[PDB]
């Protein structure tokens, strides 16, 4: 059948797990709220603390689906079934279905509320196959899908930064900031066509990934530690005159153990320190722009973006480089707040010393160098799956230090809006009918997956629940589980979330 | 046709009765209430009386259909048509249909209520073919289908015990109860996919049974009483010196009557007595666990489950072993309260004596023994049809003492939920739209049935209404019948409900 | 070949899964 009163599609989920691939299926309940009236504005965000960056941005009536995270697509068991049982995996494809839509027509008699349901109403649904438009999705952000099904999924408003607020602020003069103010592009999702849906209708979307593997594997030794220490080496060490304390120059054969190596450590930036008060964008490395004239307020600050984490690789000094996240919107300064940790993988730590003719002294920087090896960030269940690689003429190796992934075309963000229904007036307008939509997204994605075999004699390592710990309310219930009170207990610190790359082994 | 305004299926019922099989058909009106918001929690049930067991359990938004009982599928005449006319029967198959759904959208203006009906709403319906998930159905419980049609059927919330509350309580220390607390599984019905239904849609489910016959038959003599008492026997009795009072040892031939037998009595446990106050789970036999360390509060109690009835077989001493049930939720301590009784079948009673060299003394226990014969509990119209045999490596004969049946895969429990419809807010959430579902289940099950023939000359026995008695309001109306006032009069004590195994006969 | 000086079979192991 078809029409109102006939559901379009059913609920879906439960994953799969075949040796060659893993099919994860998920379904949600969402609602679209009519953000920002239906008009756009700009909003010039800022806190005040007027010294802040005060990015101008743009607001839109649209809301969007963010599917990017692992904890959305994998249950704590599905994750840890692949983290234990497979070398590597990458998402092969993605299939999304909007269906079972509802338009409920908010009413207010004062106080209270009433919902009359509705028919003869519509919902705009738009997808990016070209990745035109500023593509809201940023790897970390918030939201994505609730890691836990049955939990309704509130969409978030779509917005974008047209241009840096400073540089076009603009200060008196200028014509250097007059341009870059004149050139700010203005994007609208109306433009390119898109589907409207009443209740009985649904929509599907597919995606394919040109995508790099993410490897769950562990190097038990540094790459420079690979050699037979029993066998002597043919090589020699000349050592300069020490010039205090003592021990004039001599040449000698390199010991059989501790043979020299190629294979430099991976790059990192360790020298900087985060600058100034919070909410001011303290990154310790600001990329900025600095056009030749322009004009600039206090800052630095205040222009450009903080680079985080430096690192990458190159084991950090203190917590300041160690990433962090709250895994919860209610998270206060210290609460939630699980902090990244070392995988104990040997790749992946990578100091560098140089110096002194007397002592070794850990060195800041370590830029790119020909023989370098590093290991991509071990990630974890809480991480974003992908990140969009911005289109540009030239680029280097492209390894994001957030883990995640880089793709020319990631999954196109699916945008959805409430289809303004106006109402007559004398003035006339601006007035509209207050409605919201509700429905079910099913994100079914296929994962290219590869299973591990090794010649190691020893048991290696897995992810037990014993890394997990008890929490919530009265302490009862362990970790991934409901409260009484039921509130899903969040995993506390890093090992709870079970990172890949801490298990198996690989001969380098 | 199709869609709203076209009923999906019609009412069904009236049974069948062919010699080879009996088809019982039933239809109901049910409603799903949105239990437990849509969140799960845990609920740590307990009374207080904090000394109680205080099982933690888990609550779910789901409700389920329990079809397990005889009085649901058989009218008092349909039952007693098979109990009189057939040796044995077992359910062959089962066919269930949800249809004629309605979502009525509860409203409250304060006091009162209003129901706007609704469209563009949905209902989740999920079935277990694999019997993954904890499967709420327990043989006795409550509810099932109302034995009487036209009586609306209120569903009950689905919940399960993740782990024994004690042992993980946990007391200080521990790491023995830390494990078993960490390992508590958490099941969710979202997971595996399931169908959502608007009004116009329906759903069917089928089931097949690998199932043991339940026998309606009567042994007119004990199995050890089978012999020709006229014919002399070749056998002898040596009797030890009596050592007080008198009568020194002698050997003699066994009398022609009262020949010795094989065929030991069925097993039972008669020694124990129920322990302590009610609501504390007094079973007289507690299975428990007792891990080697753990920790334990007062109890025993308090851990594990009471084994009921011991018995089995092995005619009990007092009422304490005799089972009982109230056949009514309104039943107080003594009200309703029909108590099981002896079938007068001879199988099926089974004392055991041993002792003393002087006197025989009824013996407690009687575990399993090679030659034992017992007769499965005679059941009655009020009993559960089946019980799930839990998956385990090893097990013994598997005869449940509740009567009923054991199956690897019983009928998969059908789960149903109200499909949370959220509503927008600032906070935002947690908020949802208040609705309920209403519809018709038709459970049509086929019974493999076998008809009796015998060489007995005499009339045997049947189930008359004369076993029944008058009751309700002013005494008028007999037993299975409406009051004035109309309330279905319940059968009082055991013979009213007409048990199988009290009729026909069988030569052993 | 066959006879002394020709090994009959080789070493084996390593499981499968």
């Amino acid at each position: 059948g078809s029409g109102v009163g006939i559901s379009t599609g059913g609920w879906v989920g439960g994953s799969y797990f075949t040796d060659s691939y893993v099919i994860t299926k998920n379904t949600r309940q969402f609602l679209v709220k009519i953000q920002n009236n239906h008009q756009y504005k700009t909003e010039l965000i800022s806190p005040s603390t007027s010294q802040g960056k005060s990015q101008r941005c743009v607001s839109t009536p649209w809301s969007y689906f963010n599917f990017n995270q692992y904890s959305s697509h994998f249950s704590p068991q599905d994750w840890q079934r692949l983290t234990n049982e497979y070398k590597r995996f990458r998402p092969k494809g993605m299939h999304v279905k909007i269906y079972n839509l509802q338009i409920k027509q908010i009413l207010s008699n004062g106080a209270d509320t009433t919902y009359n349901n509705d028919l003869t109403a519509g919902v705009h649904i738009f997808c990016d196959g070209e990745h035109a438009y500023p593509n809201a999705t940023h790897p970390w952000d918030e939201d994505v899908m609730p890691e836990l099904p049955y939990q309704t999924w509130y969409l978030f408003q779509y917005g974008y930064i047209p241009v840096i607020h400073e540089l076009a602020e603009m200060e008196d003069s200028n014509a250097v900031e007059k341009a870059i103010c004149l050139q700010i592009p203005f994007f609208m999702l109306e433009n390119s066509d898109h589907e409207v849906l009443r209740t009985g209708e649904s929509t599907e979307f597919t995606f394919n990934f040109d995508c790099e593997w993410i490897n769950n594997e562990r190097a038990y030794i540094p790459p420079g530690l690979m050699f037979n220490p029993l066998v002597p080496t043919r090589r020699a060490q000349y050592i300069r005159r020490n010039n205090n304390p003592q021990t004039a120059e001599s040449t000698s054969r390199i010991a059989p153990y501790a043979k020299p190596t190629s294979w430099m450590t991976g790059p990192g930036l360790l020298s900087a320190q985060r600058v100034g008060p919070a909410t001011s964008d303290t990154g310790a490395w600001m990329v900025a722009v600095k056009p030749e004239n322009a004009s600039i307020d206090t800052g630095m600050s205040g222009i450009g973006s903080g680079f985080d984490p430096p690192q990458g690789s190159l084991a950090p000094t203190n917590l300041e480089y160690k990433i962090q996240w709250y895994q919860t919107p209610q998270g206060t300064n210290n609460n939630g707040n699980i902090i990244s940790n070392q995988p104990l993988s040997m790749l992946r730590d990578q100091a560098l010393f140089r110096g002194n003719q007397t002592t070794y002294n850990l060195c800041s920087d370590v830029w790119m160098f020909p023989n370098q090896i590093w290991d991509r960030y071990p990630i974890t269940r809480e991480n974003p799956i992908w990140c969009k690689k911005p289109r540009s003429d030239k680029h280097t190796t492209i390894d994001p230090f957030d883990g995640s992934l880089a793709m020319d075309h990631p999954p196109g963000t699916i945008f959805i809006k409430m289809a303004k229904i106006p109402v007559p007036s004398n003035n006339n307008a601006d007035s509209y009918l207050n409605i919201y939509c509700t429905g079910q997204v099913s994100c079914e994605i296929v994962w290219e997956v590869e299973r591990y075999a090794t010649k190691n004699w020893r048991p290696e390592r897995r992810h037990t629940t014993f890394g997990l710990g008890i929490g919530g309310a009265d302490n009862l219930n362990p970790t991934y589980h409901v409260d009484k009170n039921g509130t899903y207990i969040q995993p506390t610190t890093w090992d709870m979330c079970f990172p890949v790359k801490t298990n198996i082994n690989k001969v380098l």
